[PDB]
RNA sequence: AGAAUUUGGACAAACUUGGUCAUUUAGAGGAACUAAAAGGGUUUCCGUAGGUGAACCUGCGGAA
């Protein structure tokens, strides 16, 4: 529970900052990662399910959580260096914190591994897409 | 019962020898054909068995 102290809160979004980063230690975020929320102002965290994209069941649904994670979490890695976010695969529950350009980008990665596009296609993208973010131009 | 041994009649192994058939092979020539080679189950927890400072780790079974 948070409630805001009008004689001692001075800043009238706080309520709403301390409810967004104690979220994020609930979803599984790391206490550092969520640390990021209060002391930044444009991080986001972006949630979705594996049904949302594609109706799989089954060893489907498992090959598509295992697809995303990789083995060792080696493609789960990738993704959150390339786009510098941070992803909690949470059975089929995902959870992106970071910037808005960034997840957006993290989420696209995220789908096309639950849809079965080609791990090179996907790797190859998370190279261009890693340097591409980073240039001025 | 077997005889040693003898006369004569057939069976007949094995040997020498001149032929005639079939099969291999030796050199030496004659002649024909062909060939020839540089560059895909991670994260946080729960239960259990084992190890184990039951800390922790591994196997299995569950939840987000």
């Amino acid at each position: 529970e948070l409630r805001t102290n009008p004689k001692f809160t001075t800043d009238p979004g706080a309520l709403q900052k301390g409810a967004d980063f104690i979220k994020a230690f609930t979803l599984g975020f790391d206490l550092d990662d969520s640390i990021a929320l209060l002391r930044l102002d444009d991080l986001y965290i972006e949630t979705f399910e594996v049904k949302d994209v594609k109706t799989l069941t089954g060893d489907h649904l498992s090959r598509a959580i295992g697809r995303i994670a990789g083995k060792d979490g080696k493609t789960k890695f990738a993704i959150e260096n390339a786009t510098r976010t941070r992803i909690v695969l949470a059975d089929s529950k995902i959870h992106i914190l970071g910037g808005f350009t960034h997840i957006r980008m993290a989420r696209e990665s995220v789908v096309s591994l639950i849809l079965g596009s080609p791990p090179g296609k996907v790797y190859g993208n998370l190279r261009t897409v890693a340097s591409r973010l980073k240039e001025r131009y």
